[PDB]
Order: structure tokens, then sequence, then C-alpha cells
């Protein structure tokens, strides 16, 4: 249930995907997100993600296959979110994340990226 | 042993860093690590040159962990930790650090981390 697998599911139908009908699928009702020393609940974060899944960005998800960790209901990797905006410069952002899970759906994210998605 | 990385990484970051004790980093890492850091990579041999160059300098450390946020596994750990840094007479700078690290046979063979503030624009950090 909880994997490796289940975490790169949730980047590629939702994230990649742009499907803000899956977060609470993906996400616990009590998630939090702490991001680059922000942090967000749940209905902040998606919120957010749907309002930002209405626009007309584009994601690209690479994975570090040797950076994985897993653990019974938690996983840590390395990715490479590529953002890209209509006729923009494409943004390439490296995210090192931990997922704690419970219910087999995302109840903790502790997240830093470089450079800083702050001001991308 | 494959299960005790978190205590291991623990006693690195007390023995090496807060200490600066830059003749145990032969000891806490493999021959062959290799560091990857908010878009750095280095091998060992840098790895230890630019250590020994930090402790060298009039840097100090404190270390914190995030004791909700490890992730542990067989030779591999994850956690969230605040690296506090300061120089005399400058304001100190409390850095938030997401890492992954790999073990082979009891040494670091690998760390993946993010850093944030970015360590790299932290003045006691920028001549690295």
């Amino acid at each position: 249930m909880v994997s490796i697998a289940l975490l790169r599911e949730m980047f590629e139908k939702m994230v990649v995907a742009k499907n803000a009908e899956l977060i609470g699928h993906y996400y616990d009702p009590d998630f939090v997100m702490y991001s680059d020393g922000l942090r967000q609940e749940f209905a902040e974060f998606s919120e957010g993600h749907r309002k930002i899944y209405a626009s007309a960005i584009s994601y690209a998800i690479e994975y570090d296959e040797d950076a994985w960790v897993q653990a019974p209901d938690r996983v840590a990797g390395r990715v490479w979110i590529t953002t890209s905006r209509p006729g923009e410069k494409p943004t390439r952002i490296e995210v090192i994340l931990i997922a704690a899970y419970r219910d087999g759906r995302i109840h903790r994210i502790w997240e830093t990226t470089w450079p800083s998605w702050r001001n991308v």
C-alpha cells in the first residue's frame, strides 16, 4: 500500500495531470505541508493547488532513483519539478521531501527546494 | 547494523560537526562518499577539504532534530534538522535541512539534502 510507488502515483496523477479532484484521494484531511519554512493546512493547500491547476501551467517530474527511502507508512525522496508557463522559459526546482502517511494517504510532508520555490 | 543509521547520523553531528573535528570525516564517511547539497556535488576529497576549511573558521554550530520526521530503512535514513551557525559578533542563522543519507558498512556513502534558507548564501559559509 504505502510505498515509493504510491508517492510516485500522486506526483503523476495529481500534480502532472493537474487533477484537483484527486487531492482528497492522496492527502489526509488533517494533512499539513511544511515547505521552505511555510506551513499550510489541508484546506489552504487544496485551495492553492486547485487555483494553480486552473492556470495554463505545465509540470514535468524527474526522479532520482538512487535517493528513495521507504519505511512502513513513510517515504523520502529527491525529485525535480520543471514548470512551464505559456511562452516563458521553463524553470526547474529540486525537491527533497519526507512524506508520512495516515490510513493510506499523505498526512505530513516536510520538504525543502533548491532554488527555493519562494521566487520562481 | 543496517537499522542503526539514525544513531550514527546523530553521533556524526555531535562528534564531527558541533565539535568541528575534521579528523573524524574519514571515520564517519565512506571513501567513495558523494554529497549533493543545494546544487553542489562533492566527492569525498573536496567535501573533506571544504569542511576542514569550515572548521578552521570562527564558526560555531548547534544542531536540532525534528523527531517526528525521521524515515529509517536498511542502510538509509532521512530526516529534518536545523543547523544554527554563528560567528563572533554576528547574528546566528538557523538553517532548516531535509536530508537523505545512505550508508555502507556504518559509514556515510551518499547524502542528498536541500536547505532553507540556502546555506550557500549564508555569509558564514559563502566562502565554501
